[PDB]
């Protein structure tokens, strides 16, 4: 039988720990510094419960809808509750109960980036209608299709941590969302929270303490650094100073555009893609006007850019780790865009449905 | 001879650190968008001070009184400054020096409740001298009796995590001493700094990266879900709307309710656990009124209140992990009881010692 | 062939982590809170671009100068962009990659240090070439010569996490700087990250999570415990009261006191370390007059005194790890003077020299 290896135990709770940590202060954090200051409780207050909410409704049957074996798109509800998952089943090298924590923490974060900036101009309780429709038809089946082996993964989608599942996902959602700054060290925080915590995502995703958890790592490292650069020598050539939210504003940007590929790619590809995805952030966000929704732009252009680079640095000739036998290069690359574009289309399709029938059923606006 | 598992060291280590970080700075920012503006200075040079002091007396004589082996309610005095433990001594599959380290985490946590609460209203070296007497006379005997295989272990008491040792205990000592919100970002903060350490406190009493310590942190994850939506319906339906102190609340009040419980029962029972929790907790404070000293009647309430549902949750029947053998629930419940009594007397009149004790010496309340 | 062990893999990247957290928000939030109000955006904008700036010459060429084999003071260029670094090498127990960022997160938070005080005062081009000079020129070679295998490591000088190569170090070049509190909570808070973090810090430089990792844990908490009784008992009778910079003052200088002992030290020895250093720490900054500069005569003072001490404190007589063999506790300390001296009189030369090409280059003093 397969064994659970105490290690892997040890670094994956950790990990979960630190992911859970990007929700629960980090993501608050960030956007509680940029929304108006009269909204802040609102928005703390919003974050929270919704984060509550995806806790239970991954228990309940999210996590046997994206994980448990089903067809393409979704699961199963034979793990409602983790029921018939035995304590010691072994999933990887760790204990299954650990698998469903970590993919939880994953879902929640996604949400996070929404609710936070939506916070301010969503009715609550049209939030909630919101997260329930979106996580379960949206964040699931694509969660299922990329990571539950579905469709994408089985065509060979490369997406380490999430570039497709959390980011482009969630700025899709958040976009359609918004169709229809007060305290910098506060923002400065959540970041910094954001960035620690991003080590549990993307070395977590290895599901062990190995060497590619390591690669990872790093690639964390570089990419942040050099999207922090990238952004920076940008804003300093457009508008003649650093600032820093600019800097934030990079750093994530470096850490998004990463996401996908940290566990593919060479440290080189890694700062590669950190200058490119600092430098498209910047536009990215320059272009969308046409607050604080750039986020989504820089998570959905960021997210769209690592994707992307991720088929091209996981090539052992730029340092990667190598693409699948029999894969070329330019077979990634349409694989790569075709994942990129279901996932855009999924997520805004079940984000309007998800918003409209909040809408036709609490109304949207806040009272 | 018993060998050290160098990833329990390693899980080991990562949790008590977590567990300091609940202290430093986690509680110390919870009271601190609590209390008074113009006393939060002082709170946090008391919480600061008193963390030292116990870290001191602990490695000093509280880790031998503790957990060296004596009688019913105390252990011995050769363990004075880590005496005879050498170096690679192995404790469990981890060395004794890191379960000096996370016990001793512990005994900080407990202090900062208490301590968070009252340094407003009380004389400083008045809490000082309270510290000392009450970590000693009560904090010590007590973890011996649940941890140090005293009276309460030995007949069966099940306490994961220290529902009794931690909460029900400080609760106790935090009223007592009653008896005699500016920045609400903040508290959500240390709510969130608390949360995520919790990890640590709940999943490493594990002592191991076993599949209880998976167990522990998802049922963490669940009961403070489930506790943070059970405050808020109540909030909602009792104040027409939830609440950014109401939500902490409601996160603090799972976690307290889940702390004996995590490591013995179904996902199941956690969330059961975490929306009674949630309840009871703003059922709780609802009534203390006949502040910040509300958290001592939401420790203590729900650490009633987990310390009983462990007694039904860990059946087998209700997906937990069994009772010992030959133990019928109603007997386990009978032993929940029997340790939930004992706490609170005995924190109770040292608590009452304590204080008189400084009274009659440098005078309580403040100059 | 050498093997990693997944456990000292996963320890090794949750310390990187938690060093990486020391300055990202740690050492940002504790300026933050100490410099002018009108200057905390700018720190922090300096602290995070100069941080991004050194995860990249780290990678570049810092790591292969530092860590690879050449001479007393300096490596190779063998290792530019983690060259011929094969992914699963292995660098003691883990994997070469892990040894890499840990390493560099000491690299970051040593500049931090310096950069935080000084980013007010200077020019902010003029920061990014001092940071270049200096850590190229005297982090690197000091790294080199301590942990490197160089002249100062061959001579058998002990420094456990970094005395000389980080602290006393930066004191060097920040008081050369110097040479050239509007939110307290904010202070704590940081100082509360420094804490937490400086577990990976000092636990993580056993490069494994055995019995040395543990005992470093455990001084961790006994010194800064001590350290924080020191300065407040000082301060308490010096200045009639404790306060809460005094105490996170306190705590800062245990920390860097034990760095370099503490795993080398009995608990006994963490705790005479820790008063003195506390003791010292106040006397330091009290004489520094003639901010928030004085962190560099803490940071300078306590460094000395751990770093002597470390060579008192290790002797098997006084509870500590042993000597070397064949090593008199006589000449243990020239040893550990002559390091000292080194230290400070290369980082000061460098220093200067990094300053003085900066000002002739872009101009120091801020326009």
């Amino acid at each position: 039988p397969a064994v659970a290896d105490k290690a892997d135990n040890a670094f994956m709770m950790i990990c979960t720990a630190l992911v859970l940590f990007m929700t629960i202060p980090g993501i608050a954090l960030f956007y509680g510094g940029l929304i108006r200051g009269k909204n802040v409780l609102s928005m703390l207050t919003q974050v929270t419960v919704t984060f509550a909410l995806v806790c239970i409704l991954w228990v309940v049957y999210g996590y046997s809808l994206a994980f448990g074996e089903g067809n393409n798109f979704f699961g199963n509800i034979n793990w409602l509750m983790l029921k018939n998952i035995e304590l010691t089943a072994v999933m990887g090298s760790i204990y299954q109960y650990i698998h469903v924590a970590f993919q939880g923490s994953f879902a929640c974060i996604t949400v996070g980036l929404i609710v936070g900036a939506l916070a301010e101009r969503i009715r609550f309780s049209a939030v909630l209608i919101f997260v329930v429709v979106w996580l379960t038809l949206s964040y699931i089946p694509i969660a299922h299709m990329v990571w539950g082996g579905g469709l994408l993964a089985s065509h060979g989608a490369l997406d380490f941590a999430g570039g497709t599942v959390v980011h482009i996902n969630a700025a899709i959602a958040g976009l359609v969302g918004a169709y229809l700054p007060h305290n910098l060290p506060m923002v400065f925080t959540g970041t910094a929270i954001l960035y620690i915590g991003w080590f549990g995502f993307n070395a977590g995703s290895a599901g062990t303490a190995n060497e590619i958890a390591a690669l990872a790592f790093v690639n964390t490292v570089v990419a942040t650094a050099a999207a922090i650069l990238g952004w920076i020598f940008g804003e300093w050539a457009l508008r003649g100073k650093p600032s820093l939210l600019g800097a934030c504003s990079g750093a994530i940007a470096g850490l998004v555009g990463v996401t996908p590929a940290c566990g593919y790619i060479g440290v080189g590809g890694a700062l590669i893609i950190g200058v490119v995805a600092g430098l498209a952030g910047l536009w990215g966000v320059t272009m969308l006007k046409r607050d604080p929704c750039d986020v989504f732009g820089v998570a959905g252009v960021c997210g769209i850019v690592g994707c992307i680079m991720t088929g091209i640095f996981a090539a052992s000739s730029l340092g990667g780790v190598g693409f699948a036998e029999g894969v070329t290069m330019g077979h990634q690359l349409l694989v790569q865009l075709e994942s990129i574009a279901i996932t855009i289309v999924w997520s805004g399709v079940v984000a309007f449905i998800g918003y409209k029938l909040a809408d036709l059923t609490v109304g949207l606006r806040v009272p």
